[PDB]
């Protein structure tokens, strides 16, 4: 690592930034009128990395006022859909290029998610791409382009997961998905920010500032995948790679109404990311796409599992990617773990979800009750900093501050024995087989088991800044490696999500998001999502039920 | 033992340092930049050993003022991450030496800390650690310096512990603990200054004049490993080895802000050290490191104890250096000892640190009553000098006139029959017993003992020349030979540290403290730190708690 004062190597990561974003608009070719409704947008970036800016309420009615029918006919375009005009050369690749990049400098503008343009390298892909349509035109992902977490390798890059200090950690290769996704035809062409130490469900760093949520401007992107959340929500990449160790993929994606696949792990290969902690095993982070689409989402996951990526990565099962034959199905609904209540917006979502799935006949339709969600903060409170947050504190030796955030999610943490660690990897696994039968006590007496439960992604719609004080929504199932896929549902009505009248808080924490919805006003046009979890290696039956609840 | 005139010896011991000055220079090759600054630079060093020079104000901003960068870059860097950079071969053994020997130099003429430079054999150490490199990097403290209390023996130096009367006792061997640091890749580079019969809490001597604070050139650098604790301050040294017996390596880490560690008698090394009352143990003093780098002090002890001192040195015992396995503390906080209450600093330090400590949760926090603190005085009173002071004052016969500080050590004393010492051994075993009963009087219901007392090193901060009139802050540990670690926490702010007002004082020497303490400014910059005691080879429990209170 660094040593250098903090306050140089942010300036260090701000010219990289400003120098990738000078290339992109190059490579964007803006008409005059375009170049004077960007240089007038409200910005979220600020003069320094502790500076937020001002940003638009509504981030995403600024991004369709500013961008040209030119740019919009193309990101606007379910990807799908896209693939095809890519594919019958209706549309070029460097046309595709050019657009998104467009769009991803209009979005970082307006939400700050892009850490770093890529548009020398996306320039050489597209073109090359281009001639060699003829060879390349069977490819599943021919010419689409994506977003990436600045945490994953990328050839020539620093990895740095927003620690300063790693500044000089250059890279000279790139992850394997990114790869396999390359030898399927698409390239990245964007990285996105993340948060300091990553654990946090918000998106704030020394190496980017502050990014923001994609519907309403006061509120957060979430994280840690916070950029992905974000660009992906302004509809700027046709897809995005985030990872997900305490809700980091499935946070952003449903506080900017995306969708977002938390997969099982083994699945698709994700260690070679960068974070803290490099080495600990005890609770692994997996990845993901992120997406405005449903169908990229199922896309992409296909097309990274039928590339065989256990035969470049040891981890991962040979399990094909495989529409289930199921005609019938058993849902529960989640509606609370009973320690933090949901505010109006979300229990609105989980009714709506209910009546939808109640009016189709194939459904059978639970209440699914919790099982000791307390264990999930005691052994996750133990297992993802088990060095004490050793390793992650001398990052700080540069003087980088240390977040509020941040402040949360390493408190309290202990440099664990081996023993330590045994006894709470025994926890961890009992726990998890305690609560394989808890889900199996659902069971029907024919023996069906439950398909999915339809539970909250978080407490509520997008949080304010600096409050995302409760996890158990989404790290419940980085404890337990299930499945779990977000999804959009509703958006905050004010009319419908008035706060509960005579509210009685379960505890502190309950009282203090109670207070937390002031009314829905603070939360205006802010997506309501809820997420679909299953069995380990069930993805395929969230993806299905979820395309059944879109329809 | 010597009896030819003090001014003719004098002299000798001038000239011997003298030399060593130039050759030091030599070595460490000033550019005229340099040379010129340094000779502009008001000196501690008078033309006699009875002229104290004209300090600076502040000694240490010119100290950073008048080196180069070039120097400063590796003096100012933390040892433990310097030695990576010897270990990775970035910076060359000779280099290290350059850089600290030049610093040692300019710290030499603000300080007046160095009693010999050791140049000739610093270069050997280094040239020849440089040529095995490629067998000896692995080596825990590979290319570091460090210094040495004049006391402690160096191959063909005399040994005096300031006495003019020794200066023809010359040694043809190293101190123990010497010979095993440079068994692990480390060297002395200097020799540091000690007071007229180590027991005084200064240093002033006539084989080198006076020694004063780093901080503040009016104040005393504390005693008696004063130069040690001037030049760590000055962080002009990686670490040093001082003694302890009243409060001689807390009471100058104390003055000068940086860290110094009283360890238990059996763990390490120094009876080979040369003091007064040779065959003396009624009390025995201890060694220990002082340095600005906590990581450094911890190292040095662990290098020293994985070396199995005790198949060299018989009196120490086979107890590993180990990192405690407590998760959760208890701290008792010592205000006073109702004899001598401490100034505002000192009890401002005391405030900032039982606060901090109940900020984190797995710190229980308790107030720590005194346990008859008079008899300190009373045991130590016939103990510190059995024999009436006969010992010492012969090294008088020289004509070396007796100072005043040395006055308060020797005033009083009785030459003990066998009959007087017995009882007062039974004396200081019931004390040892009694005071034991007390700190286990605050264990728990649970069963849990106090892991340490946070206490004064001092009534103040770094004193006036001529005032160190009361010891217990710093012997009642050497009566219990209890591990103390001395570590920084403020300095004195003059809003904050005005004079108590309405003050009534306790007895005579406590008005005498208080009257001493007439206004902050006369402690300008002046380092407020306290002191970790633990029960006997607790040592690391200490460490433990003050990397704690750092982070």
């Amino acid at each position: 690592m660094l040593t250098d004062n903090w306050k140089e190597l942010a300036g260090k990561a701000q010219s990289t930034f400003q120098k990738s974003l000078k290339q992109a608009i190059e490579l964007a070719d803006f008409d005059e009128g375009l170049a004077k409704r960007y240089g007038a947008l409200p910005s979220a970036i600020g003069a320094n990395v502790e500076d937020f800016g001002s940003p638009a309420q509504f981030p995403l009615e600024e991004y369709l006022k500013a961008l040209p029918k030119k740019v919009l006919d193309i990101t606007e375009k379910d990807p799908v859909e896209l693939l095809k005009d890519l594919k019958s050369r209706k549309v070029t690749c460097v046309e595709v290029l050019k657009a998104y990049t467009a769009a991803s400098i209009v979005a970082s503008k307006l939400t700050n998610c892009v850490q770093e343009f890529l548009p020398i390298e996306a320039l050489q892909y597209a073109q090359k791409l281009d001639a060699d349509y003829e060879t390349k035109k069977h490819l599943p992902l021919y010419g689409l382009p994506f977003s990436i977490k600045e945490m994953i390798p990328f050839v020539g890059r620093s990895v740095t997961h927003g620690s300063l200090c790693y500044l000089d950690r250059i890279v000279d290769y790139n992850a394997d998905i990114v790869n396999i996704l390359i030898a399927n035809g698409a390239y990245p062409f964007v990285r996105t920010t993340n948060p300091q130490s990553l654990m946090m469900l918000e998106c704030v760093s020394f190496s980017h500032g502050r990014t923001v949520n994609a519907y309403n401007g006061m509120l957060t992107s979430g994280g840690s995948s916070g950029g992905e959340g974000a660009l992906n929500g302004m509809r700027a990449s046709p897809f995005g790679l985030g990872s997900d160790i305490g809700g980091s993929i499935r946070c952003p994606a449903a506080f900017n109404g995306i969708y977002g696949l938390r997969s099982t792990l083994g699945r698709i290969p994700t260690a070679d990311y960068f974070s803290c902690n490099r080495g600990s095993e005890s609770i692994l982070s997996v990845t993901g796409p992120l997406s405005r689409s449903l169908d990229t989402v199922n896309l992409v996951m296909k097309t990274v599992i039928e590339a065989k990526p256990w035969l470049i990565d040891p981890t991962l099962v040979p399990l094909d990617w495989k529409r289930p034959e199921n005609k019938k199905f058993r849902v529960g609904i989640y509606v609370s773990d009973h320690i933090v209540n949901p505010s109006p917006p979300i229990n609105r979502a989980l009714s709506m979800v209910t009546e939808k799935l109640k009016s189709l006949g194939n459904f059978e339709v639970v209440t699914f009750e919790p099982y000791k969600p307390e264990k999930v903060t005691e052994i996750l409170g133990k297992l993802y900093f088990e060095d004490g947050a050793r390793d992650f504190r001398a990052t700080l030796q540069t003087g980088e501050p240390l977040l509020e955030q941040t402040r949360w999610a390493i408190e309290g943490a202990e440099d664990l024995d081996m023993h330590d660690q045994w006894y709470w990897n025994l926890q961890k696994q009992a726990y998890r087989k305690e609560f394989l039968k808890h889900w199996c006590s659902y069971t029907d007496n024919d023996g069906n088991v439950l398909d999915a439960v339809i539970a909250p992604v978080f407490p509520n719609v997008a949080a304010k800044h600096e409050t995302t004080k409760y996890w158990t929504y989404t790290s419940q199932w980085n404890l337990l490696d299930y499945p779990v896929l977000a999804f959009p549902v509703t958006k905050v009505d004010e009319s419908l999500d008035q706060p509960y009248k005579n509210y009685k808080p379960l505890n502190d924490l309950d009282k203090y998001f109670y207070e937390q919805y002031d009314s829905p006003s603070s939360f205006k046009n802010a997506p309501a999502n809820l997420c679909l979890v299953g069995l380990r290696f069930t993805d395929e039956k969230l993806v299905e039920i979820a395309n059944i609840l879109r329809n």
